């Protein structure tokens, strides 16, 4: 688990996010996307985005990156006590949209990514190790169900 340090700095850290949701979601996205064309392909309604200024203009891609934070950031708050949030996600992710659990580390490493590139040096050593613990967390914590599931 997280220390009670460490989820602070979580939440603080998720003030930036809350400042523009949709601004970090569509970069999350576009990032994973130009890194890892393969997810693309997981997304019937994005696989016509073609080029990264046809994703940039999109705004239904928006609009998901708002919906994925959103519900990254409901999980986050619950500090670590978020069974019931993220079981269902967990489940969708599996036997809906066959999500392997690859791409779930390829958006973590994003989330760390899009953090520096908008707010560079505002996102200090302790920050990252805490955000990524969160992430980690996250990721196990529905590894756990695709495992229940034998899901990939
Ligand atoms: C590589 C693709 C992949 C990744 C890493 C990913 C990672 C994450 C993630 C990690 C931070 C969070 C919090 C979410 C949260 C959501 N995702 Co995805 N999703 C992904 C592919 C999808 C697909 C595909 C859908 C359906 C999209 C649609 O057509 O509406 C989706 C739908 C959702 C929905 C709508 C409800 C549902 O269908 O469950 C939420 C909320 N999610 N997702």
């Amino acid at each position: 688990g997280l220390s009670d340090g460490e989820w602070q700095q979580v939440l603080n850290v998720w003030g930036k996010v809350e400042a523009d949701i949709a601004g970090h979601g569509q970069e999350v996205l576009i990032r994973l996307f130009t890194g890892h064309p393969e997810t693309l392909e997981k997304f019937d309604k994005f696989k016509h985005l073609k080029t990264e200024a046809e994703m940039k203009a999109s705004e239904d891609l928006k609009k998901h990156g708002t919906v994925v934070l959103t519900a990254l950031g409901g999980i986050l708050k619950k500090k670590g006590h978020h069974e019931a949030e993220l079981k269902p996600l967990a489940q969708s992710h599996a036997t809906k949209h066959k999500i392997p659990i690859k791409y779930l580390e390829f958006i973590s490493d994003a989330i760390i990514h899009v953090l520096h590139s908008k707010h560079p040096g505002d996102f200090g050593a302790d920050a990252q190790g805490a955000m990524t613990k969160a992430l980690e967390l996250f990721r196990n914590d529905i590894a756990a169900k695709y495992k229940e599931l034998g899901f990939q």
